């Protein structure tokens, strides 16, 4: 059985944890609950293929910036998520993928970029933007809402493609 | 910070991942997915002491045995759940405790017995039988709902008491 290690990365706020509750558990949580660090183990069927995803739903405070070399060290592939109503959010994407770039040595490591919450009105990030962002790193772009389900599964299954069309 | 590494035990179904999930997210999960391997980590006050609490939430699934080994060799404390409308589930608990008391080579291993589903009118094992055995082990007994939330705190609070105590 192939496992896939999966790291959820991304400013605080931006929907890590709904996202990854959403996909496992099929149901938005509401709440805002900041997170130290949480881990799933789940069996899914990607493309007829029995894959064990290793999920790690990291910490966006800035007050646990120390903990991401263990997991960026480890992580396989990386959701690099902003929020479309959070500029900060989406300008702190660079610094994530920076830093997974040095601590990885590789220009090419699976990752895919999510711009979150788009059942919201409140956007502040043009799709166009974020596109033409995820275009210059040569990576996929997905928007989703952790609400409505919208491009969830797509984005995590992307990011399982990633890992295995690099390998 | 003191950090303290809990882990739930118990047969498939007794309501690991239920009282998990009750006492880090207030929610009740109403549907069955069987776990690998989740963990989760939170801060809450405990007798005016912060403690970061590593909570591990287990496969009760049999195929998934061959994994207690380091979970029991790492684990500091851990919550024996079994459900109070699930005879099984009570004699099942016996098996637990004897290999984590085989694995850490001691008997003073800190331990809370947990009686699950305590809402439930389809009692099958008496309180009294539950409170014999934990007095048999010399660990505290606890009876929770992961529905309504009663015991829960109680149960995960008094698990780090006994760790406390044991350090
Ligand atoms: N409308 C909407 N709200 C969302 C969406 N995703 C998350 N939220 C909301 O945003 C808030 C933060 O969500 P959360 O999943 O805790 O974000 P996080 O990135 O994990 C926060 P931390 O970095 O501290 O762990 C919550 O109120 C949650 O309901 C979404 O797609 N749409
Ligand atoms: N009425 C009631 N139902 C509960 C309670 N705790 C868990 N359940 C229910 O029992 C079922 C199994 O709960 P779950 O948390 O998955 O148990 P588990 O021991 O983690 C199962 P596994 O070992 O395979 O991971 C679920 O349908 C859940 O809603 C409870 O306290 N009261
Ligand atoms: C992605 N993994 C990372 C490790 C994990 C967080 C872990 N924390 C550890 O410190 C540790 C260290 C060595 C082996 C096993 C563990 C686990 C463990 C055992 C007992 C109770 C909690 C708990 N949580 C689980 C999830
Ligand atoms: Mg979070
Ligand atoms: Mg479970």
């Amino acid at each position: 059985m192939t496992e896939y290690k999966l790291v959820v990365v991304g400013a605080d706020g931006v929907g890590k944890s709904a996202l990854t509750i959403q996909l496992i558990q099929n149901h938005f949580v509401d709440e805002y609950d900041p997170t130290i660090e949480d881990s799933y183990r789940k069996q899914v069927v990607i493309d007829g293929e029995t894959c064990l995803l290793d999920i790690l739903d990291t910490a966006g405070q800035e007050e646990y910036s120390a903990m991401r070399d263990q997991y960026m060290r480890t992580g396989e592939g990386f959701l690099c998520v902003f929020a479309i109503n959070n500029t900060k959010s989406f300008e702190d994407i660079h610094h994530y993928r920076e830093q997974i770039k040095r601590v990885k040595d590789s220009e090419d490591v699976p990752m895919v970029l999510v711009g979150n919450k788009c059942d919201l009105p409140s956007r502040t990030v043009d799709t166009k933007q974020a596109q033409d962002l995820a275009r210059s790193y040569g990576i996929p772009f997905i928007e989703t809402s952790a609400k409505t389900r919208q491009g969830v599964d797509d984005a995590f299954y992307t990011l399982v493609r990633e890992i295995r069309k690099h390998k």
